[PDB]
């Protein structure tokens, strides 16, 4: 029986992100019907059909259709993406937050299809499965020293930018990995100014796909009204805002946080949401949803050519009527993103 040749730290990481049984438990909590559509029978085409159904719902909403048209549009979606609501009728989809909820379900399902394809790509016996899964990611994950300057700034970044409204939990940095996805260095825009180290969170089910395919842009079939600032890659400067998207629980209190170098260039700053913000760029390179509270430049430091927006965060007075509490950074080409650090985090829930 071939033993693992990977670092014990990387071994634990792959086990976490390749746990298909944990993936089935997560999708059921999202009301997805795994009995009716098993995860091992997921296909790219089925997920794309779900996106197009949501786009059809957005067409009903734009046309003011809240009757049979909307019900039949939602029925088609729930038939392609089956849910488990008991004996109840499936809820209708209408609002942006309800659209986004389904978009996030589809994004998890898409990355889950990548994960099953990967674990099924194991040639059993050849070597330990963990080493096989790791190589098939085609993404380097190098564990770093806890007395390294990297670990010091990133631990500071994690604690200093924890938002006061997200007071239901704290976060303990368990481990830190340097990330090198094949090709990101060669496509990155080292020319663009305002290179910043920004957070991004996601459910545990999505990290095989993220580390295998990079942060991606929403597909053309998706309705644009589900993305507050358009079909781009979203980042935060407040760790807890991204860490909320890990969707950790008291029993599943381990999550992953990604730090990436983002070439924002000149930002197009918006006071409120607009799903069509990409057309408002006008030679600018990124959209910045202005938040009321943000880190101040008086605490910033540099870590390997990028600016770390360390806390403590102060208020900006932004009060345009739901304004953003905290910032949001959106780039619309993946060549502005380079994944760099992966954080294994313990969530400390405060009851
Ligand atoms: C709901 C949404 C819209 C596009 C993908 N979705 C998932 C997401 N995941 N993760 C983050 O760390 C994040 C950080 C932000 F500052 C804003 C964000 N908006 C999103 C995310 C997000």
């Amino acid at each position: 029986g071939p033993e693992s040749q990977l670092d014990l730290r990387v071994q634990e990481l792959i086990k976490l992100i390749c746990n298909v049984q944990a993936m089935e438990e997560m999708m059921m909590e999202m009301k997805y019907n795994t009995k009716k559509a098993p995860l091992g029978k997921l296909t790219v085409a089925q997920i794309k059909a779900g996106y197009q159904s949501l786009k059809k719902i957005e067409d009903c909403i734009r046309a003011g259709q809240h009757g049979r048209a909307l019900m039949e549009a939602c029925n088609e979606f729930y038939t392609r993406i089956p849910h488990d609501f008991g004996l109840r009728t499936p809820p209708l989809i209408r609002t942006q937050k309800e659209l986004s909820e389904k978009i996030q379900l589809l994004e998890a399902l898409g990355d889950i299809e990548i994960a099953i394809k990967l674990v099924k790509s194991e040639r059993q016996g050849l070597e330990h499965p963990l080493d096989q899964h790791y190589r098939n990611l085609h993404c380097a994950l190098r564990p770093l020293d806890h007395e390294s300057y990297e670990f010091k700034v990133i631990s500071q970044y994690l604690q200093s930018t924890h938002a006061p409204t997200h007071s239901d939990y704290t976060m303990t940095l368990l481990d830190l990995f340097e990330v090198e996805k094949d090709g990101e260095k060669e496509a990155f825009r080292e020319d663009l100014h305002n290179r910043m180290l920004l957070w991004h969170g996601s459910r545990m089910s999505n990290w095989v796909g993220i580390l295998s395919h990079g942060l991606r842009i929403a597909p053309p079939e998706a309705p644009i009204t589900g993305y507050m600032f358009g079909k781009g890659i979203y980042f935060a400067d407040m760790s807890s805002k991204s860490a909320n998207y890990c969707f950790a629980s008291r029993l599943k209190n381990t999550g992953l946080l990604l730090l990436s170098e983002v070439a924002l260039g000149q930002c197009n700053e918006l006071l409120e949401a607009n799903p069509k913000a990409e057309g408002l760029l006008q030679g600018k390179h990124s959209t910045k949803g202005l938040g009321k509270m943000a880190p101040s430049s008086a605490h910033f430091v540099t870590l390997n050519g990028s600016t770390v927006p360390l806390g403590p965060a102060s208020d900006t007075g932004i009060l345009n009527g739901y304004t953003l509490n905290y910032n949001e950074y959106i780039v619309y080409n993946p060549n502005q993103v380079r994944m760099r650090y992966l954080l294994k985090v313990q969530f400390n829930f405060l009851q």
